[PDB]
């Protein structure tokens, strides 16, 4: 009937969003393990740099300088974002 | 000159990752868009609410307010721990 169809439509539309809210509210493991990757990688470029210096290998050194910029930029955006998803990007990807 | 090989190798390896670094940077722009979107979506729901009353349409009102609840949860629920 018309009220029946409308409510069922309302139910289907809203509950589709339900799986997303459950994953966002959920207590999750790796907060900063994704951050830890960056930290680990950061330590790696530092040693790579020292390695490049000791052998006077400029291509290695230049690459790591650029790589150091990249990880630092990424690592500054990770630390900058603040405990909220902030986008509906979760819904789709 | 093989340092040239080194530079070209160094160039190719790092710059390949460049688009990735740009998408990480772009994630801030899209939060600022999403906050404008939420305000936009919010205003839409109040009008839907007003519209629903005038047309005696409860399902419309229920659907949009509940959807608003969820979207608010998704976009601003402080993640635990």
């Amino acid at each position: 009937m018309e009220n029946l169809i409308g409510y069922v439509a309302a139910f289907l539309t809203t509950v589709s969003f339900l799986p997303a809210v459950l994953r966002v509210v959920m207590t999750k493991q790796t907060r900063d393990i994704s951050r830890n990757m960056y930290i680990m990688f950061f330590l790696g470029v530092v040693l790579w740099f020292v390695y490049g210096i000791l052998r006077s290998d400029l291509p290695i050194i230049l690459a790591n300088v650029v790589t150091l910029f990249f990880v630092t930029i990424i690592l500054y955006y990770k630390l900058t974002e603040g405990n909220q998803t902030g986008s509906l990007e979760v819904l789709f990807q």
